[PDB]
DNA sequence: AGGAACACGTGACC
DNA sequence: GGGTCACGTGTTCC
């Protein structure tokens, strides 16, 4: 019996399904319950988040300029 | 239908795994499972920075309004 | 030598 | 049904 190949395949399959559930717990608003749809919404969620990190760190630098401009106008 | 139908489902999935590698940094020759694990870790690092940066921004916006007030007096 | 990691066809469940 | 999941199998890489 080639059994240890059948069991090893069973653990891999289990580890991945464990990961899918953890993915479902952090990605907001998924409604088609299929696996392909899950990954699709995950990719979109990641793009949206890095896009926001870039806009916020930029807005912060920009407001740091106005503060510096007004200190200079002061005196 | 039925062999062909299964190839279409399998292909739809495999396309998406590869795209996942293209949006997360440093995950090139990894396992499918470790890939999903790091995607989760990266989503967590990403929200975390959004919160921290927005905190820093407010601290600076409060400071701006104070000097605006000193300027107009 | 055998563990790891992948894609495949087939049976079953809605 | 059409569409999805789980399973054992065949393969290749160290």
């Amino acid at each position: 019996e080639p059994l240890n190949h059948v069991e090893a395949e069973r653990q891999r399959r289990e580890k991945l399904n464990q990961r899918f559930y953890a993915l479902r717990a952090v990605v907001p608003n998924v409604s088609k319950m299929d696996k392909a749809s899950l990954l699709g919404d995950a990719i979109a969620y990641i793009n949206e988040l890095k896009s926001k990190v870039v806009k916020t760190e930029s807005e912060k630098l920009q407001i740091k300029n106005q503060l510096e401009e007004v200190k200079l106008e002061l005196a």
